[PDB]
């Protein structure tokens, strides 16, 4: 059948025939004119009824014979008289004619189909969720007139409280009716087009127009906007989403509505409103205007059990104003005040025009109305009564339905509302249960909803009191919230494949997720022995500090808003950011990496690059308050996060813009000092002082005072615990900028006998000062491995991989491992003794060394870069050599262009050799250095160096050359200028950034490195090899220093937020916005004046008169 | 169109075919240049705009080989029937 | 045009339209060329498009790539990139 | 303290206030016992809970033991002294 909704609905039709008032009007034989007016019972004309059985009837007239018991028939029983089949009116309307063209959609079955055919084709064929509100509109329909105010902001609240609920409004469809005026508020909001409310209005196919428009299966429908004056039929109403057409089996009659109506409402009521959450789907009725039958419809809901509430209003019309009428006359429900229990059935009577015994009949409804005053309410636009009937609607479920405030807020927390829970559950005087708090917050976090958690938190629920190995442990096993798919698969990898069935998260596999992302040695509190013991056992089944815990939580799972919000909260502010900044950071490389589908990894760096420059921007709201203590935060033992420090997770992270403030460099230098005071003493001094001693004790050094914020290794608080004249040596020799100028001062010493001995001849055996060279390079060399294998990395492969991805270290590498080849060819070697450069293995050697200082030059680059303005010009020459490979490649397509026509047109004899790839790359290369070979131009020519290259073709090199360096000097050549040119303030800006980076990885390495230079070295090493086999810094303070510091990091952070707040509400963008949003507000409270003053005066005009 | 007129009930080929041939707003001057040229040449008294015309203008307009509803076989033959 | 539906196809036409109408007023002139005020009535509908296009790539990049190929049925089996081409709408 | 956070006063060293009760018809005050101790003092609006919780937005406190739970009066005896003892000495 290939069509659920036919496969599984059908549509009723009259099969057999009932003349519906058999006396025929005029035109004297009734026979035919009977017939062809009479209808059936069943609905339309007769002789419509074709359903052949029957028309094998119409053919004389109808079934059972004219008269044949006339009276017999007068029942058109809908099953036996009435038949159904599968149906043939489903499709989806277009609305001919709609600007822009809302759409909707519709079915037509029986009402007989049992809701959960419904429910299911909505929800799958239709293929929609489940509300979180029903609000089923039980007015009144006919088309009735407003005032502006309520026509307007009666839907400011309807649509929006459906929108903030997804709802279903579930009108009578018909556009002479309820549904009628909520198409006039939907079109006046508009939604902003979106999956906005996705209204349903049932009604039938009987009193429906232009039905032959949308007859068909899985039909689209011309059906059209037709606003005929008369049209007994009537349209659907245009801003109404989904239809239901219920083909009772008869045009005209009524009764598709309630019959589903009903059912429809209690079977989304029997359903639960989410995964976590296990209530019923709330439904509120709505009441435009109501009617007798509403009137009695409204007492419904009011009768059924779920008690389903009403909400009436004052001011749309007849009933609604009735209902609340009576609210103010009946007190308690009970009464009904007895001096005017007939008198309000005076205005029962004036208000509809109807009779007496219904009108107590009327009046007897309300009674049952009142008997519950609780779960019932009014709107009354008039005045200040609980405005904007969203709250209304929305409390309406919560006040009368009798629940308790887990059960009022658990709503109202699927509904991401705290607005109302804030001033109507979280309100005084209230039950809170012990433990529903608790298991709220459980709801709310694994929902994501940031608003109910700062709620809770709010009215006090400690996050040290709910958040158990059993809680959390879970919370990453859910996937009830916008969760990351991609940490299921980080864990299958540190598990090395493993992969089980279901597989509970453990919080060991958490640890291991981290120690991979944090990376280094990052040792996280579920992977240490103590914790292992105690997750294998089960307040000691707590945490010490929780927001540390689910920060982690909602960053590993994708949960930024939640981060952002448990960040801002707790302590270690800086801390937190800053792993967050290398999770995220993490995260990203990995899902790249590893792809299954969208990389949501600029999601990531996005989310990485967002708490990165929260610390940053903590820094120098920190470093402008007091710039000392600013720069302890950046290095104390932080505990809680491995033992690391807020700034090596920067440095981890690759975070530049951190280690490139002001504070990080700062303090760069105070370390880069040492004991030493180099404000007051100079570069002159030690320089000196290094070539002579005893100058170090006329230096003037820094108290230990001066000295708090600068992290120290242990020996050196150690004599700053236990100045003298031994102690004042200590603390030079050991400084960062003493071992950098007693290594230069040796290396420049390096440089100039290396110089000498490349450029001096070279006998047999090394003369003194290269045996000093080959001393200095081994020890060297040595100092180069001890700085792998004693580097922070962990394993060998990661340490290989570090000290690799450095330009220097490489090239130390090549130039270490070159000049042992060098080495090993010229003492290794036969020595002619009769003329060296004889022996090309000696030859080799040799080049090899004059070669190798090429690297060693190069080098002082790493010693001309500590300087402020000269790193950032070394720090350019890579950043214009790799952006310019490409004008570069389009120079040496040119170069050869140029030198294969002339190497052919001018040496037209050549056979295969060598010689032909220098000679087309050779003098093409020199010109584009102004050596024009302007003698060997027109080699034809008298004043020629080439007389002898004069042939046939040759007077065509000087045109190509004229062609070529106008490329090659003008266009080519002068596109490099204004290449750089514009591209010097953006790598300017960055390579002083990258710079001062690269600043931190630099000072860090002189304060592990031996003091004593590359040719003494190794006495450094044997003693500490030796003892060693015999026998990184940190930021002391004291118990009440640490106190202190946690002050400075508190209070600065307050600031932070209080700055931003004011430097947000201070600026001219945001007084605008208020002054505008003020302003008409202001409009609407003073026109209201102005009508009523208005009131006030022609009332004066005549009271007295 | 809010109030309700549908396009697809009010777009007739007669309708339609005098739209081109009205002077009565702000015209394009240019429309019966194109016309003219179509034609090669030729250029009759009044010249009824005919739906072929629009075509062929379009054809040449859009360029390469986009061909309008206007000319295809189905369209001429009704257009020559009613 | 914001009417009706295919709308990043309309304005593709008319940008080509608009635009073939420009070169045919330059070259065949009789008065005024009017030529400016439809070379920017084209680049008006020729930047809907562009700005048409980026309020889909940036909902779900798939089917904004889908968009510019499918077969359009009304305008000769002809595609929403191959009409950019045709008029020269480099962004 | 209702009006302390609708201001927040731009935290800062704002109003230090000191807010003298006893110890005795104090809540959870097991919860705060111990020499020089950080307390793991809770945020209990139990609907009924006779003692009662110290406000939120207050800083210093004093909790001066009468030695007796229950009893009140623990405010006047330094309450007095203390707003005299300050008017007794020089404001600048
Ligand atoms: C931190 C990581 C980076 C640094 C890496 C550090 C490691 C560096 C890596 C080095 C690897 C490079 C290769 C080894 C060098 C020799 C190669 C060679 O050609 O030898 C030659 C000499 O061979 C001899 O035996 C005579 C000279 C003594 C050898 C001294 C070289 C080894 C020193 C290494 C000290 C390194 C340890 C430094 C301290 C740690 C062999 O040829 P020949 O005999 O001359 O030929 C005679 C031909 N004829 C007879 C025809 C004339
Ligand atoms: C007597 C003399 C004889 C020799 C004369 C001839 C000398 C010839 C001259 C040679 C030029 C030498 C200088 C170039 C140094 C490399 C630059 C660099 O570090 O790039 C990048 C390294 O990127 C990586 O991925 C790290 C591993 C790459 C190693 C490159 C080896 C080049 C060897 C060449 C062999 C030449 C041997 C030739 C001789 C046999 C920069 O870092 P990164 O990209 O960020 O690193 C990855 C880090 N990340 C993954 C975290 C992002
Ligand atoms: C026919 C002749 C043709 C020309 C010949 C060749 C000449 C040219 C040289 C060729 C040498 C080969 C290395 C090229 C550099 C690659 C890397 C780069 O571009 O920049 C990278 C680093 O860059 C560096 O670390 C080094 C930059 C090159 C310096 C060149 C030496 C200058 C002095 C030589 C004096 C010699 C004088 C004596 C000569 C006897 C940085 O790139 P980035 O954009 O920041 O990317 C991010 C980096 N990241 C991954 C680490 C995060
Ligand atoms: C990664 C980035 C790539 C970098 C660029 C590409 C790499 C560079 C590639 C260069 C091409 C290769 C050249 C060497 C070829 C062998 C030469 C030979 O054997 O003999 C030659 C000797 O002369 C020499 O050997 C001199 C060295 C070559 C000149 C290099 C030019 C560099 C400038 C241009 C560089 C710009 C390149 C532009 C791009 C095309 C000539 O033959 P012969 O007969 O032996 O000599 C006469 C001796 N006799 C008189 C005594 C008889
Ligand atoms: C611009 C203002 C300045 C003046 C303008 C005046 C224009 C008037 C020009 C007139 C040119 C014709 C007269 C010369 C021929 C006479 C014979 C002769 O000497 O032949 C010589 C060939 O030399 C040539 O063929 C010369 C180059 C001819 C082409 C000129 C350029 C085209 C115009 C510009 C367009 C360029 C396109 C630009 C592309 C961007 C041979 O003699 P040889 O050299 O001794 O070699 C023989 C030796 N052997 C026999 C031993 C082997
Ligand atoms: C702050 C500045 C940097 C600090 C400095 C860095 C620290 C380390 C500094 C220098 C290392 C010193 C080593 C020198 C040892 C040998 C001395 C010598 O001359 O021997 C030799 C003695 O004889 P000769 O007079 O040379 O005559 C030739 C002898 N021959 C015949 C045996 C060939
Ligand atoms: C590895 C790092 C070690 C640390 C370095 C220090 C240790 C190195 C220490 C001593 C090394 C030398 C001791 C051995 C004997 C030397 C003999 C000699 O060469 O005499 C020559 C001088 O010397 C030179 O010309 C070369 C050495 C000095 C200049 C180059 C290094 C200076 C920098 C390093 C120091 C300052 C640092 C400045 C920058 C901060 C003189 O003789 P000549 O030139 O042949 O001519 C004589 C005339 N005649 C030939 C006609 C007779
Ligand atoms: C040799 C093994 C090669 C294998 C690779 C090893 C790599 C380097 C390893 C280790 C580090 C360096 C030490 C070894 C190399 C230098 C010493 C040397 O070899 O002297 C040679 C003697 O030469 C002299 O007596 C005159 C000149 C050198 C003496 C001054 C040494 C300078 C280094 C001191 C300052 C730095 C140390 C500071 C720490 C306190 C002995 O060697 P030889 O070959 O027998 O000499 C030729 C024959 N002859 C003896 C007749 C003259
Ligand atoms: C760990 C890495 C190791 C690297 C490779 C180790 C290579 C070790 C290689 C060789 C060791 C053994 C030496 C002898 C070789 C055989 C030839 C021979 O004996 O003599 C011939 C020498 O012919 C030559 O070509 C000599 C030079 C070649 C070496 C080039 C190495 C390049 C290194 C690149 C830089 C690497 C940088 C790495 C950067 C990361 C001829 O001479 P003869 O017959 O002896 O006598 C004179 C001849 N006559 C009579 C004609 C005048
Ligand atoms: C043995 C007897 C004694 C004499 C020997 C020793 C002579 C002197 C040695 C070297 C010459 C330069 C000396 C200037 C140093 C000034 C001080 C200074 O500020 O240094 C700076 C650079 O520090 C460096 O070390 C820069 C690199 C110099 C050593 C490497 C050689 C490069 C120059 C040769 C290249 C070949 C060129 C060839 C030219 C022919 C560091 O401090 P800063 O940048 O001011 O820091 C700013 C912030 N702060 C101040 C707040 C901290
Ligand atoms: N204080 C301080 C300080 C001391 C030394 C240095 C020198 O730089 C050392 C490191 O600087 C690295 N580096 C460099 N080095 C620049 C450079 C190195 C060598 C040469 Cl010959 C030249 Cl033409 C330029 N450029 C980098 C970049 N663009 N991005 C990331 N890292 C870069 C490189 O790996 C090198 O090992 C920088 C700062
Ligand atoms: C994209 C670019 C297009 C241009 C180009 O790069 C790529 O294409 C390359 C092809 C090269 C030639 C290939 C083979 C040989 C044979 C050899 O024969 C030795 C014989 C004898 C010596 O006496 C042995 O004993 C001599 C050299 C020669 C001709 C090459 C020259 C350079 C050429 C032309 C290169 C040129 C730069
Ligand atoms: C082709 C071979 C056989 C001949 C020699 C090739 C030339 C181009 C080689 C030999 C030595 C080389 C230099 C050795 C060391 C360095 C330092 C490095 O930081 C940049 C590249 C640089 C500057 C090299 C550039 C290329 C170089 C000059």
């Amino acid at each position: 059948q290939k069509s659920w909704i036919e496969s599984t609905l059908t549509k009723r039709e009259c099969v057999y025939i009932i003349p519906s008032s058999k006396d025929p009007h005029r035109c004297l034989p009734g026979c035919q004119i009977c017939q062809q007016l009479v209808r059936c019972f069943c609905g339309r004309l007769v002789k419509q009824h074709a359903c052949f059985t029957a028309s094998l009837a119409m053919k004389y007239s109808d079934v059972k014979l004219g008269e044949h018991f006339n009276q017999a028939i007068e029942e058109w029983s809908v099953e036996k008289h009435t038949e159904q089949s599968p149906t043939d009116a489903y499709g989806v309307i277009n609305f001919q004619g709609g600007s822009h063209s809302y759409r909707a959609k519709y079915v037509r079955l029986s009402y007989d189909t049992k809701p959960e055919i419904i429910l299911q084709l909505l929800l799958k064929e239709w293929q929609m969720e489940l509300p979180k509100l029903v609000i089923s509109v039980h007015g009144g329909m006919q088309k009735f007139e407003l005032h502006p105010r309520i026509k307007q902001l009666l839907g400011k609240g309807l649509i929006k409280a459906a929108v903030t609920t997804g709802a279903w409004i579930l009108t009578g469809g018909v556009n002479t009716g309820v549904a009628k005026h909520v198409g006039d508020a939907l079109k006046e909001h508009a939604s902003r087009s979106s999956r906005k409310i996705c209204t349903i209005g049932i009604a039938p196919w009987g009193v429906i127009e232009n039905r032959n428009d949308l007859v068909g299966r899985d039909v689209v429908a011309p059906y059209q906007t037709l606003l005929n004056p008369l049209s007994k039929l009537n349209v659907l109403n245009n801003l109404h989403s989904h239809f239901i057409l219920v083909d009772d089996g008869t045009v005209g009659k009524y009764g598709a509505e309630v019959r589903l109506r009903r059912e429809l409402e209690k079977t989304i009521n029997q359903q639960r409103i989410h995964a976590r959450i296990g209530q019923g789907v709330p439904v509120v009725a709505l009441i435009f205007e109501g009617g007798p039958n509403v009137i009695l419809t409204v007492l419904e809901y009011l009768q059924e059990s779920p008690p389903v509430p009403v909400v009436v209003c004052e001011g749309t019309g007849r009933a609604a104003d009735l209902l609340a009428y009576i609210h103010k006359q009946t007190e308690e429900g009970g009464n009904l005040p007895d001096a005017a229990e007939p008198d309000i059935i005076s205005t029962i009577k004036k208000t509809f025009n109807f009779g007496q015994s219904e009108a107590v009949h009327l009046f007897q409804t309300m009674m049952e109305c009142m008997k519950k005053k609780e779960l019932i309410t009014v709107f009354h636009i008039g005045s200040e009564d609980h405005q904007d009937i969203d709250v209304a609607i929305l409390t309406a479920l919560l006040k009368g339905t009798n629940a308790s405030a887990f059960d009022q807020l658990i709503l109202t927390l699927a509904w991401d509302r705290v607005d109302i829970a804030k001033n109507h559950v979280f309100v005084y005087g209230q039950q809170w249960l012990v433990g529903s708090l608790e298991q709220a917050m459980l709801d709310a976090l694994v929902m994501d909803r940031v608003s109910f958690v700062k709620l809770l938190i709010e009215n006090g629920v400690s996050m040290h009191k709910f958040l158990t190995i059993p809680r959390l442990e879970e919370l990453y096993n859910t996937k009830q919230g916008p969760t990351n798919p991609m940490l299921f698969h980080l864990i299958r990898d540190v598990k090395q494949g493993n992969l089980p069935p279901g597989y509970k998260i453990t919080l060991i596999d958490i640890g291991l997720v981290i120690e991979y992302l944090m990376g280094g040695t990052y040792r996280c509190t579920y992977t240490r022995k103590r914790f292992r013991l105690i997750y294998n056992s089960l307040e000691t089944k707590r945490f010490p500090y929780p927001l540390n815990e689910l920060l982690i939580w909602a960053c590993l799972m994708k949960r930024q808003v939640m981060a952002r919000f448990l960040w801002q909260h707790g302590e270690e502010s800086m801390a937190k950011a800053l792993v967050a900044c290398k999770i995220y950071r993490s995260m990203a490389y990995e899902a790249k990496q590893s792809d299954l589908v969208d990389d949501t990894s600029e999601e990531l760096k996005q989310y990485s690059n967002d708490f990165g420059q929260l610390a940053v921007e903590l820094l120098e709201q920190s470093f402008r308050q007091d710039e000392t203590m600013a720069m302890k935060l950046l290095t104390y033992e932080l505990k809680n996060w491995s033992n690391s420090t807020c700034l090596k997770l920067a440095v981890s992270s690759r975070l530049r813009p951190f280690v490139a403030h002001t504070c990080t460099q700062m303090l760069l230098s105070d370390m880069w000092m040492g004991r030493l005071n180099m404000r007051k003493n100079s570069w002159y001094k030690v320089i000196l002082s290094i070539l002579v001693p005893p100058a170090i004790l006329m230096l003037e050094y820094k108290t230990k005072a001066e000295m708090s914020h600068i992290p120290q290794s242990q020996d050196a608080h150690q004599m700053t615990m236990e100045l003298p004249i031994t102690r004042k040596f200590y603390a030079f020799y050991h400084a960062p900028i003493v071992k950098f100028w007693f290594n230069t001062l040796a290396y420049l010493g390096f440089l100039m006998l290396y110089t000498f001995v490349v450029l001096v001849k070279m006998e047999q055996l090394p003369s003194v000062q290269e045996w000093i060279v080959i001393a200095y390079i081994f020890t060297y060399a040595i100092e180069k491995v001890r700085e792998v294998f004693m580097s922070e990395a962990g394993k060998i492969s990661q340490k290989i991989k570090v000290w690799f991805s450095d330009y220097f270290n490489v090239s130390d590498t090549i130039a270490i491992i070159s000049f042992f080849v060098g080495f090993g060819l010229r003492f290794g070697a036969k020595w002619n003794y009769i003329n060296a450069y004889d022996n090309h293995v000696f030859v080799a050697g040799r080049l090899i060394y004059c070669l190798n200082i090429i690297f060693w030059y190069v080098r002082l680059l790493d010693f001309l870069a500590v300087n402020q303005q000269a790193g950032p010009y070394v720090m350019m020459i890579g950043k214009m050599v790799a952006n310019m490979f490409y004008i570069v490649v389009i120079m040496a397509l040119v170069l050869l262009s140029f030198g294969v026509p002339r190497k052919a047109i001018l040496y037209p004899h050549e056979e295969p050799s060598w010689s032909l790839a220098k000679d087309i790359v050779f003098h093409p290369y020199w010109m584009i250095f102004g050596e024009v070979y302007a003698y060997e131009i027109d080699v034809c020519a008298n004043d020629s160096t080439l007389p002898t290259i004069c042939g046939p073709g040759t007077w065509l090199t000087p045109f190509l050359q004229a062609v070529y360096l106008f490329v090659q000097y003008i266009i080519m050549v002068n596109l490099l200028i204004a290449f750089f040119n514009q591209v010097y303030l953006q790598v300017k800006a960055i390579s002083n950034i990258v710079w001062k980076y690269q600043r931190y990885h630099f000072i860090m390495a002189y304060h592990e490195k031996p003091v004593l230079p590359p040719p003494l070295i190794i006495l450094s090493h044997i003693v500490s090899l030796f003892c060693c086999v015999c026998k990184g810094p940190k930021l002391f303070l004291t118990e009440e220093d640490q106190k202190k510091l946690h002050d400075f990091e508190e209070q600065c952070v307050e600031m932070y937020f209080d700055e931003k707040d004011d430097k947000f509400n201070s600026g001219s963008e945001e007084r605008i916005r208020v002054t505008f949003e003020r302003v008409e507000q202001m409009s609407i409270q003073i026109k209201e004046v102005g009508d009523r003053v208005n009131y006030i005066k022609r009332s004066l005009q005549s009271l007295d008169s």
